Order: C-alpha cells, then sequence, then structure tokens
C-alpha cells in the first residue's frame, strides 16, 4: 500500500460552520490579495495533496526545504510553498487571522504564526541551482514581496475550475485504487496529448505495477499548448481503443510549474504518493539548466521516498524493424530512427499535418481533430 | 561456461591412429550402424555429448532410465547407445570392432560389455507411454536385442553438404571467447525465422551478451524448409535487422527421438558444451504438454546452463506491435499468432506472408530457391 506522505492524509477544507462565520466578518478580518498558483497551493494544502503540509512553511522549515530539500523533521520535502507580501500588504501581524483573496474570491482562511525575511539570492540559488535572472523559476523568486507569512490555513473556496468532474482528490483517487483491487499504481504525469512513446511507456509498467494513473496536470497555458478539454478527451478516446478496463484511471491535478527541475520532480513524487500512487515515472529533463538525467539522478538522495521512481532506458521508433526498439537490438541508420518528442508532433498538428500512425493512433488524432481549435490563442 | 562434466571430450582419431587402423580393416569385426547411429558418434567424437567418450554401459544405461542422471550423478537424460541383433554380434566384450556406414569406416570401438534391457521400460521410462503409435517407441522396439557400451573413437563422419556451418563446441567456444561474449543464449531450430523467432531472440540479448542461432540438421519430412534455405535465410535475417557481434550461426546434426520434457534437458546439455550459459525453451519441446519441457529443469538446479521461459505473445493488427494479453484488449480477428507451421504452409501455398509474419528480405531469399521445400 502507499502511506501519505508523513503519515496521515491532510484535510483543512473549513467546515459550512466555519466558513460561514469567517464570511459574516469578511471586513473585520485583513485581507491579502494573493496570485492564482498560491491559490492552487492552497486547494493543494487543503485536499492533503501537499501532506504534510497544513500550512505556508514557516523560517524554520523554510531554510530547511533549501538547504536539505526536508523538513526539520528530516522528511523529504524539496519544493518551498510559500505566502510572500510587500510592506504595503502587509496589514497584519504575527497572532493574527487573515484572508486570502483571489480577486474577490476569499479563498482560505490563516493564522499567521510568523513573518520573517529572506535572501532572494539564497532562494534563488538554493531551488533552482542558478540565480540567472532569465530563468522563469528566478524572475518569479525575485518579483516575491520582502515578507514570507507561515502558519495553517483552512479553505473556504476554490478557483472556479472547469473540469472539477475530472479533480479527483486523494482521498477519492485513494478509495478508487482499492475499489478497483489495486495494489500497486504507477503515476504518469503529463501536459499533453499522448503520443505512442508515452503509451510504451505506461504499458511497460503495467508488466509488474497493477495500474496506471493519467495525471493530467491543469496549469497556466503558453500559446500553442494543446488546450486540457483536448488533452482530456484525447486521453478517454486512447483508453477506450487501445488499453484494458480496469488498467487506467485519469483524473487531474491543478498546479503552478516552478521548473526547479530535479528538486521538483520530487516534489511531483510527492503528490503521486498522496493520491495513493507507490510508483513514478520519471521522464528525461523532469521539470536548459538542468541535464536530461538530473531528475533521475536525484532520487539516490532519497530512500526513504516510499515511493518507486520508474526509470527507463531510451528507446525510438525504427521505420526498417516497424517497432519501437533501442540500440542494443537495431542496427539501422539516422533516418530509419523516429526519436519521440510531444513538441515535434504538436508542431506537426498546428502546421496542419498529420502525425504518422507510428507517432500517435489514429483515433487520437481524429478526436484531437474534432476539436474547431485544439490549441489555446 | 564450462563443458558439461568438466571437460570437453574428443575422440577423434589421429591421422597416424586412423591409418594403422584402416591399413588393415581385415583384422576386426565389421559391424553395419545406421545414420543416426553414425550422427550419435560424431556428436560423442566433437564433444557435443561431453562427457560421453562412447555408448553407455548397463549401469548407466539404467541409470539414465531411472533417475535422467549418470551413476555419479551427473544430469544425462537421453541414453546414447548402440544396439546389435544376434547375427550382428560378430564379437564378444574386450574386442576392438569398427562401425560401418555402409562402406565407410566411421569409429572404431573397445566393446566393454554386451548386455540385454527390457524394450517396454525402455520405452516407458524415455517416452513415458509404450503405444506403438509413439514414434520414439516404435523406433525402441526396432532395436536389436543387445546394447554394446564401450569408448569410440571417430574415424570418418557421414557426408555433410553443411560442414562448413558445423562448427564443433572447441571452434563455438574460441568464437564466443574471440567476440568477447561472457553470457551466450542458445536457439535451436529447424525452421526459418519468422518476427516470432527475432523477438525472442532480441529479448534475450537484453541481459545476454550474445546469442547461438543452432539450426539442427535431421531427417526431413515433405513440406520441409530445406536446412540451406534455412540457413541463407538466418543469414539474410542477422545482416539486416541484427547488430554486428550479436549473433553466431552454426548447425549441428542431431536426430529427435521426440521424448518431451526429457530431451529438452538433452538439448540443454549439448549447447551447454557449445559454450552457452543459457537456453531457449519453446513450449511443446503429441504425448507432452506445452509447458512440461519447462517443468522438468526444476529437478535440475545443479544443469549450470539457465533454461529461458518466455510467456506469451502475439501480433495485434490494431496495435500495430507485439503485445500480450496484460497490454491489449482487442478481439481475436487482430491478434495473430506465431506458428512456423502456417507460415510455412502458406510460402508453399505460393502465399506472401505479411511483414508482420517474416521480414521482406528473409521471404526474397527464400524465393530465391527453386525448390526451397523437401519433396518426398
Ligand atoms: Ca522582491
Ligand atoms: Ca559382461
Ligand atoms: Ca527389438
Ligand atoms: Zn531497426
Ligand atoms: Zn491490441
Amino acid at each position: 500500500v502507499s502511506k501519505p506522505h508523513g503519515g496521515k492524509l491532510v484535510n483543512r477544507v473549513a467546515t459550512e460552520k466555519t466558513k460561514e462565520k469567517i464570511l459574516e466578518e469578511q471586513n473585520e478580518f485583513s485581507k491579502v490579495q494573493i496570485r492564482e498558483g498560491t491559490a492552487i497551493d492552497l486547494e493543494n494544502i487543503a485536499h492533503g495533496v501537499y501532506s504534510p503540509l497544513t500550512g505556508f512553511l514557516r523560517k524554520d522549515e523554510f531554510q530547511s526545504v533549501l538547504d536539505n530539500m526536508r523538513l526539520p523533521n528530516e522528511l523529504p520535502w524539496s519544493i518551498p510553498i510559500v505566502l510572500d507580501v510587500t510592506e504595503k500588504e502587509k496589514n497584519f501581524g504575527e497572532g493574527d487571522v487573515i484572508l486570502l483573496y483571489y480577486n474577490d474570491t476569499p479563498i482560505a482562511k490563516m493564522q499567521v504564526d510568523e513573518i520573517y525575511t529572506y535572501d532572494k539570492k539564497e532562494f534563488a540559488k538554493k531551488v533552482f541551482k542558478t540565480d540567472e535572472e532569465a530563468h522563469p523559476g528566478v524572475a518569479k523568486t525575485y518579483a516575491l514581496g520582502e515578507y514570507l507569512v507561515g502558519g495553517e490555513i483552512e479553505l473556504l473556496n476554490e478557483v472556479p475550475n472547469p473540469f472539477k468532474s475530472h479533480t479527483l482528490r486523494p482521498v477519492e483517487t485513494r478509495a478508487l485504487f482499492k475499489e478497483k483491487g489495486w495494489e500497486t499504481i504507477v503515476a504518469f504525469q503529463t501536459r499533453n496529448v499522448p503520443h505512442l512513446g508515452h503509451e510504451y511507456l505506461q504499458k511497460l509498467a503495467l508488466t509488474f505495477v497493477d495500474g496506471v494513473f493519467v495525471n493530467p496536470v491543469i496549469g497556466k497555458k503558453k500559446k500553442g499548448d494543446y488546450k486540457d478539454e483536448v488533452i482530456l478527451k484525447a486521453y478517454e478516446t486512447l483508453f477506450e481503443h487501445y488499453y484494458p478496463k480496469d488498467t487506467d484511471i485519469l483524473a487531474t491535478v491543478r498546479y503552478e510549474m516552478r521548473y526547479a527541475g530535479p528538486r521538483e520532480a520530487i516534489h511531483h513524487a510527492i503528490m503521486r504518493k498522496n493520491f495513493g500512487c507507490t510508483h513514478f515515472i520519471v521522464g528525461r529533463d523532469h521539470a536548459d539548466y538542468y541535464g536530461p538525467y538530473e531528475a533521475q539522478e536525484i532520487f539516490q538522495n532519497f530512500p526513504d521516498l516510499e515511493i518507486s521512481p520508474i526509470f527507463f532506458r531510451e528507446f525510438y521508433y525504427c521505420k526498417k524493424c516497424n517497432a519501437i526498439v533501442h540500440d542494443r537490438i537495431c542496427p539501422h541508420t539516422s533516418e530509419y530512427r523516429e526519436h519521440f518528442s510531444g513538441t515535434k508532433i504538436r508542431n506537426m498538428i498546428v502546421n496542419g499535418e498529420l502525425p504518422p500512425e507510428y507517432f500517435m493512433r489514429k483515433e487520437v488524432y481524429e478526436t484531437i481533430r474534432s476539436f474547431e481549435n485544439p490549441f489555446v490563442d
């Protein structure tokens, strides 16, 4: 079985009685405006996706994840979940109860345990292994406010979720896995439609794992990216036409990527552990500044993670062997070899090209096409 | 990587020894042997049957029957014996005799003992049945009433059209070492490669250094591939689809007994002597179960060659790949199971095998032969 990171699955969803009280006096508490990513962090805290966390890191915890990728008690935790405010936005003090607003929506109530300062260069360097402003995460770290705020939270509202019905929470996914008699579950994280390489990895894992938990991540989109609804419906087509039934589950999680590379891959595994997964597929270049095998290399420092990473050797499609192969068993030259790249396959479709069937399933392509505009913007 | 019994046997007579024995064949009694026995003689003499240096005596014959092991407990499952009738027994114990295939002296033999046997016990213990319809049972009954044990010395081989491909254990071992191979997996066959065969061999290559493909030359039936077709088809396959220094091809001559699981052990022993560390055991290796050939290896933990059993696989015409039921949901019409007999029948009937059954270049190589098949 998979135990929740830290021992118990966290739940911070405020009770209807607690929600009514706080919202009856919104204007008496200090209101702090948060970004959407922080609003998503809050729902991940409240539904146990971030177990054991019950709020935003305090100073001791924050410095510990920076220096060691572990909490003070040595439990693995690699991605700082913090709340920042500028001098002018700090309309509260330690010991105060504050309300975090996304736009005009009260997202959560927070008990301010501690207000502290930090070194943005140290923050940037230890998390992303670089302090170059060109790095997106470094830039977002420098834009942070001067003060971080720690303390336990309680969720009052979620950001509107067009895909609520797919957004199963850890308590539901765990009950579902057991519902299906799965003892081992392998997680596959993605932000793209499935191509044949992704199907190969998932079915490879099925030969020593009971089921696959495909977990599309809902986050900020870039122009040219597949619409989440396209990704969802594409996978539903893939399973119906190519997967045995009761061998896969599709559920979505919301999460704003930090692009901290190998340090973020550990965070990804922790999230999937809490969803109930015992294994986690780690692809190359997970989360320009990080090497392809860096995200696999870091797991050697966490033998106490209690979620088994799965590393796959390099494979490609050969147009002479007519099969997914690897260099050991294929003598064919570069023209015959087709390496899988979701980005290149995505660019074919944007450019009016048909992906060959060794890149994408016929029915998957026709589902993507069934959309007037599959991509954002 | 060590020969069964400890050391590689060699019973090939030196040319000075051979000549002196052939200068006056007059002195020795002549005994006419069947071709299959002549094949057994060259397998003895080139170490394919190590530790055996000749035909088994009584104590060894009975032990193989009862325990599938020699008196010293070394695994040996197939008796290698020489049979003569009362009329053919123009010799006694202690005599030196000459074994002849037609007018060719195949070997010189020192007779240790002449003993009798129970043909029904023989047939039953080896083949698990005494049904005369069983080919091996009938050939056991046609054996002469006397078996003859003793060490042999080979003087000639029956003509071999495939001599150049019939590398002996001492040269295969030197070749495995020359290619830096530490582990070697044997794949025995009597058919052309289809994509299932290639799948298995390349699967093994992911955890062994190289593959030793070993076509077995024996009696043919009407409709069988000619052995030169099989060989040329494999050299076409390797050249077009295998990396260099991952495959070796060599032939061994051997007449099947059809003893099922008991012969699979004997097959693995032969490949051990050739230098292999692993041995692929195909299903149904008539009267025996498909997994029995795999079940028997449990009783031989000391065999020192590792059997390799593979899970069921087939080609799916919707997945467009070799898969297995665990990962494929599609119904029977999309599933193509690999049968060497079905694929061979197609070619005999003038049909083109789909490329998911047989490589394009392999089929073209088979086509290059005007009469690829054996005719009665
Ligand atoms: Ca700042
Ligand atoms: Ca005697
Ligand atoms: Ca008889
Ligand atoms: Zn190839
Ligand atoms: Zn299929």
